[PDB]
């Protein structure tokens, strides 16, 4: 409907895919090459399914902080045919708040699906599902389950994957540039 909407659908358009593991169906966000991220709760194994196709797992590493405390984003290299296209650029360089901001989910459950959030706050700690986890953004709309892996960003920016709610607040783990260096 605005801008906003025209970043968002861009993204979804052409850097996410469709992932399933034994723990369900998430958006997964294509960053470049063959890598992606997902929210680590997915339990990414040797084999995940991408788009319904059968995937072999090339490497996955669930990223922690140099506090070693749980960041919630896994960077997974998939054995797939086709490059994302490089929206490394997009990516955040530090810890930042955010105005209008929109959350976009693209499952079985929840197709082609955006989210105007709005005001997105540098929260830092939360005790997610009981495990202690750094650099969180909060966004105060009532999101549910099957919007895990959903993209938060803004105009230019890519910012986050959302990784849960208290039923009032959403809740994504960062992305920055520097997760994604080569
Ligand atoms: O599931 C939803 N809405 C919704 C709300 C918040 C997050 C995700 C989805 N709907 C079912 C029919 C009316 C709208």
């Amino acid at each position: 409907m605005g801008p906003g909407f025209d970043f968002a659908q861009a993204i979804m358009k052409k850097n996410t895919v469709i992932a399933r593991t034994e723990k369900g169906e998430f958006t997964m966000l294509g960053v470049y090459d063959r890598v992606a991220v997902i929210p680590t709760h997915a339990s990414v194994g040797e084999i995940i399914y991408i788009n319904d196709v059968e995937t072999r797992v090339l490497d996955a590493c669930a990223l922690r902080d140099l506090t070693d405390t749980n960041l919630e984003i896994t960077i997974v290299k998939l054995d797939r045919n086709q490059k994302f296209r490089d929206i490394r650029h997009f990516l955040p360089r530090c810890e930042d708040d955010y105005n209008d901001a929109v959350l976009s989910v693209h499952t079985s459950k929840f197709p082609n699906m955006y989210i105007p959030v709005g005001q997105v706050t540098n929260y830092g700690f939360l005790n997610l599902g009981g495990t202690p986890t750094h650099r969180i953004l909060m966004y105060n709309f009532p999101t549910r389950a099957g919007q895990c892996g959903g993209v938060v960003t803004t105009t230019g920016k890519v910012i986050g994957i959302h990784v849960g709610g208290n039923g009032a607040q959403g809740f994504a783990a960062m992305l920055l540039h520097s997760y994604f260096t080569d």
